[PDB]
Parts: structure tokens; sequence; C-alpha cells
């Protein structure tokens, strides 16, 4: 049986996507979730939808509470999480309100804890030491590209993630360089929620949306982001409606098994 | 009505360079400024200095208070701000005792709040996410540019400034690094003062000085440094004296109001 | 007279490697070492062991007290610093097993004390701005060199470390990103270690002993790591052992008095 969680991001984080839905507020050993957990259904499948930013957007992407968001989710039961992202463009081919299936990230937070295994809470003891090889899950992302096909929506099938710190966006110099790394799209949010959620064991996946060209010819903005949010949304949201009951259909006791292993003996114990 | 504030890095904030000063000691939501704000005239036009390390350089660059120091200038009414910086050279042809009016920069700081929307204080709310495309004031950097001229100084019309979190001085291999991302010059405090003071809709400007060509054939140290500032600080001094009256004679109504509503609507209010 | 700090990183900190041992808690004005200092003897050379991340290590990358562990090593008497580390191999040439004599580093940690002069402690007072050309001691470095040579290890002479937070490894992205970079090996130790010991004016080197290909087949893992190292270890012992004696009798005078030289001329004081 699987969970999906759902953490949504800015102006696409909207509840009304699933069905008979139950307010439910939690506490985790590393503090409160960014809101209230949205237990509903899509279909026959289970879900927990979360806000990222609150549901009123008040909190930035560097105090996001990302331990325990996905802690919260994965004591709730989540097998899988499912994330939507708004990013920016650092490629021509990827044009605002195109959907991207990234595979890769590069991290550039420096504020951010990235692991439940801080020696602070008995729940989570020694050193781990996860893997980052493949940060997101193959199956899930195998399932959206699929599906994004099958919607007729124009969509990337891989992409590299460059996560800043923020809140500031980006100057021209970085912007650039980011380029020169590799990276197709930014963003700050996708770390360390990846991390942590592969520490949990739990499958990963993000559906980011390009909402501007960063600044690398109209420069990027709050306001031009938000208007292709809203221009857009729709199909953040019908990707999951459509992705997610196939989810629900298919085998995952072997992949979970392998997330289960990998997370586990990542741990050294004293 | 224009007020310039000043930031005087290493070597470079000579009190002496205003005239009718008065010392004033003050307080900000984010604590205490660097040292006392010195008010003053540049003939005809108000300034205040404020020395970025303390008037008796006792603060290093990772704990400098760039949010009370930019916070201070902003309370006191500034509509500008220019600043001079101490650098080491990456490019051969940025020679110690060049001038570098800086336009973009490369972030490699790690432990520095660079917003004043962190939610802890009521005067600023919201999530603010400044645009950084384009960090400098141009029309005040134009101004420095032609007044270095007029002065028959050695001065670069441009430059990538990347800021290091100190207090060491970088490795060769970062030197080198640094050089194929662009870097031209390299400081340990542009950034987070560059973005705080765009937060606060301040037009700011910096006068990057060349003191030593880092690592990348004798290597950087304090005290060459410190010999390169004090055989060239007086260049500096005769650009700030010579620019800024030019700029209290010029029109600032339609370029300060764009840079308040860039800072205005960059902010995600509940 | 010289004193050889030992620090001993992941399975390669073994303390049957002294003869004559005492055990010696000790406390430093930023906190307790990692664990107890191990005194003792390599043939008549005065040495001082200390395990990186405690003898049972229970201490990520992240949290090791590196300020702490240079100072203790310090007080001690320690002229010399040789420490062990395991690291991923970002080259061809370099091969699991290999041992890897770093010259250089590529900082890339996020959240750690750099420096001593924090002014938060009496006994180091003021700004301090250490030079890093040339961040390990290269007459060290030569004699380890030699002796793996002596030894018919595979020993490579050079290399650049780049030192990530952790406590997690780096995605595929970053690994082929920091290759660009010209990083030739990885680990999450390295920095601020090797500053730490500069500003004290201690002569620092590193044993690098690779344990994997980190992941640009078989990616890298904790069980990888400590497998490759179970099969290694006795060839890092073996080259501190025959090391040593021929540090404690060479000449030192000229280049520890330029190290404290360099040490104290990089403070600048009120
Ligand atoms: C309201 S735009 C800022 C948010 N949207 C994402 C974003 C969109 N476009 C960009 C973002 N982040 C960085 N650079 C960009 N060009 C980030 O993750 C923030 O949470
Ligand atoms: C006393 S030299 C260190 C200061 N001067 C600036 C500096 C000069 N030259 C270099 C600096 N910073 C980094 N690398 C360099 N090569 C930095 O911003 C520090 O505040
Ligand atoms: C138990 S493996 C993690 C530790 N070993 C070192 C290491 C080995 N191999 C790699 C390490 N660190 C980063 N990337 C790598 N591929 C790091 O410094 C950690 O202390």
């Amino acid at each position: 049986a699987v969970k999906i969680g759902i953490i949504g991001g800015t102006g696409l984080d909207d509840p009304e996507i699933l069905e008979g839905r139950t307010e439910k507020y939690v506490d985790t050993p590393f503090g409160k979730p960014s809101d209230a957990l949205i237990l509903g259904k899509i279909k026959n499948v289970d879900c927990v939808l979360l806000a990222r930013h609150g549901r009123q957007h008040t909190i930035m992407p560097s105090k996001v509470n990302y331990q325990a968001n996905i802690w919260a989710l994965k004591e709730e039961g989540c097998t899988h999480v499912i994330v939507t992202t708004a990013c920016g463009s650092l490629r021509e081919e990827i044009q605002p309100g195109d959907i991207v299936i990234i595979d890769q990230f590069i991290d550039r937070t420096t504020m951010r804890p990235q692991s439940f295994y801080d020696g602070s809470h008995s729940c989570a003891r020694g050193v781990c030491h996860i893997p980052m090889a493949e940060p997101f899950c193959p199956k899930t992302r195998e399932v959206l590209i699929e599906t994004a096909k099958k919607l007729g929506l124009r969509c990337h099938s891989k992409g590299t993630m460059v996560t800043i710190e923020g809140p500031r966006f980006s100057s021209r110099a970085e912007s650039f360089m980011f380029r020169t790394w590799g990276a197709d799209v930014i963003n700050m949010t996708t770390v360390p929620e990846v991390v942590l959620a592969k520490e949990a064991g739990i499958c990963y996946a993000s559906i980011a949306m390009a909402t501007d060209y960063d600044c690398w010819e109209e420069a990027v903005s709050v306001d031009r982001v938000l208007k292709t949010l809203k221009e857009n949304a729709n199909k953040a949201k019908s990707l999951l409606l459509t992705t997610i009951p196939q989810i629900g259909s298919t085998e995952w006791s072997e992949t979970l098994h392998n997330l289960k292993n990998m997370a586990q003996f990542s741990v050294l114990l004293p």
C-alpha cells in the first residue's frame, strides 16, 4: 500500500486537489511542519498535502523547516513524496510554463540542516552519510514523464536544479556561472528537501515549473513569477491528479525495500 | 534632495573627508552599526560616514553587522551609498592601486544574513525576493567612472567581485577557480552589503581598490594590503570628494522611484 | 625539538601506533577536543594522537570541534600535525587504496568556524587574515612522498581536496562539477582543520587515502568506504611510522620560524 505526500510550492499548493479532506496539525522532534497536514485522496490513493511556505506563504525558503516537513510526512506513513516547485530557467529550450522532471541538483545553500542525524534526537542516532548519486526516485519520475506526454504538456525529461540560499535572486554573474556548472533550472527549495526525503527512505520526485528565465530579456521578479504560475498552475495540478492513481496501481515493494536498505546502511553507529 | 552614505573599508575610512562633522551613535532593530555615524558635508551635499570595520578595525568581515549599517544609513535619510573596499586582483590588467567600479558579484559567503525580511521585525514583514540582475546603481557608477577619468586615475569601468567568507585568504586552487568563474576582483565585504542596500531602495555603488594579486608573484598578506592602501588611499578620497558634488547636482527622482518600486514589489505579504 | 600531532580519520585512528601511551583529556577555550589526547612516541619522537570523530566515530564532520582539536595539539606543544583522511577519488588515475599527499583545497563547507580570532577569546585578539596560498607544509609533504616511494606504495605527489559540508555525499551533478573546478579528491574534513593549523603556526600535512570514486561504476556508500579502509589502513600506519622518525631527525628552526611570523603578522590589532 502506498501513501503519497505532496509538498506544494509557490502558487502550486491548492488543497482542492484532494477529496475527503481533513486538516491535521502535528509536531515533530524537529519542530512544527510548515502548516497542517491535509489528509485526503485522489481516486483510491491516500495522500497528504503540505504547503511548503505555509498556506499563506509566510515562510522564506531559508527558514522552511525541511526536517519537520519530511519527518511529519514519513510519520503519517508516506511511501512517496511528489512536490511542485517554481523555478527559473537557465536554458533557452526550457520556456516559462514548461515542466522539468529534474534528476539532479547542485547545492548552493549555506545555512540549512541537511540531515536528521544531528545527534540531538534518539530517534536518529549515529552519523549518516546518505548517497546522493541518484537523488530522485527514477520510477516515479518515469511515470511523471509518461503522464505529461499523455497530457500533451511541454515537459523536459531531465534537469539539474541549482538551489540557492536566497531570499535574494541571483546576480547576472552568478546566473551565467551556474550555466557553466551545468545547472538547467534554479530555485531556493529543492535542497535539503530531497536530501532529507532520501534519509527517510521515501521515494521523492519533483515537478519543477519554469516561471522565468532568471537574469542571464525581462529579468526575473516576484510579480513575473506569480503571473506565470497563475497562468500555468493548472498543468501541475492535472499532472499530479493523473500520475498518482498510476503510482497506486504499480509495484513498489522492491523499490521501497532498496531505499530502506540504502538509508539504513548509510548510518555509522557508535 | 540627496544624502550620501559612505561606508569606508580597510584603510579607506578617513573622517577628515567631511566638513562640519558631528558624531552620532545610533541603534537599529538589527543591533548597533559598526561605529558611530559621522554626519557632515562635501561642498553642499549632506553625507553620513561609517567605518565598516569600526574606526579601529576590530570587526572581521564575517561579523560586520551589514543589516544594522544599511538600516542606520537609510534611517538617517541616505538616498545613496558609495563605499570603498580593498580587494585582490584576479586579472593581470587590474594592477594594485587601480580602481575598479564593479558592476557584478559572485557570492561565496556562507554565514551571513542577507535580508531585512527575516520575519523577526514588524518594520519588515513578509518574504522579500529582491532582484539582483543589476546589483549596483548604474547612474552613480557612470559618474564615478567619468570622474576617475577627469582625475587621470587608472580605473576599470566594470568588474565582477567574488566575496568570500574569510577571514582567511583563498587557497591557490580557489583563486584559480574564481578566475574560471569570471571573477575579476576578490574581497570579503561586498556581499551582503550590496544586497541589503538594494532591499532598502538605496542607490549603491562601490569603489574597489586593488591592493594585491591574491595568490594566482608575491602572494597576498595583510602587510602587503595595508602598504598598497597607504600608498593609494588618496585616490579613493579624491574620487569621492569630486564625485559627490556631481551627484548632488543631478536628477534622481525617477531613479530612486524605480528602486523604491522594485524593492516594494519584491515583498510577498501574507 | 619537535612534537608530532596525529589526527586520525575514519578507520585510520589506531592508537597502537604509539609506544608508551598515556591518555590525557583536556579542555580548550573553544570546548573539548573530539576525544582524549593519546601521548606517546614513535622511536624517539614525541607524538600526540587524536581521533577526529571520537574513538567511537560519533561526531559527524560538520560538528567536529576543529578549533578545540588544533588548540589542544598546539597547547600540548605540537610543532607538526600529520593527519589521515579517507576521501573519494575524482580522477581515474587515483585508484581506491592510493595515497594522495594533497597540496591544495577548495572549500565547500558552509557552517564551520574557520578562525581562532572570533573576538571571543582574549588569547586570540584582533582580526586574523591568514594566507592560504600554500595550505600544507611543503617540507613534511616532501618527506611523506619520499617515504611512500621507499615503501613502494602507490602515492600521488599532489592533489586538490574539495571539502564538502556533508554529512550527505555529493550528487552526480556536483561530483562532475568539482572535477571541472580542478578538484582531484573529495572529503568532509580537510577544511577548516588545515586553516586553523596554519593560524596556530603548525606545520600541517595530510595523508589522504582514496576509498572510492565518489559517483562520477559502483557509486560511493559508507560500506564501500569502510571496506576499502579495512583493506588499506595498514599503508597509512606504515607511512606514519616510517615518516615521523625522519621528521624528528631534520632541521625545522627556520621553517617553524617562518610559519610563526606569517601567522603573527596576519593579525590586525585594534
Ligand atoms: C516568488 S519567486 C521565489 C520563490 N520561487 C522559486 C524561484 C522561481 N524563480 C526563481 C526562483 N528561485 C531562484 N531563482 C529564480 N529565478 C524559489 O524557490 C522561491 O521559493
Ligand atoms: C586586511 S586584508 C583583508 C580585508 N581586505 C579585503 C581584501 C584585500 N585583498 C583581498 C581581500 N579579501 C580577499 N582576498 C584578497 N586578496 C577583504 O574584504 C578584508 O576585509
Ligand atoms: C564514512 S564515509 C564519510 C567520511 N569519509 C570521508 C569520505 C570518503 N569518501 C568520500 C568522503 N567524503 C565525501 N565524498 C566521498 N566520496 C569524509 O571526510 C567523511 O568524514
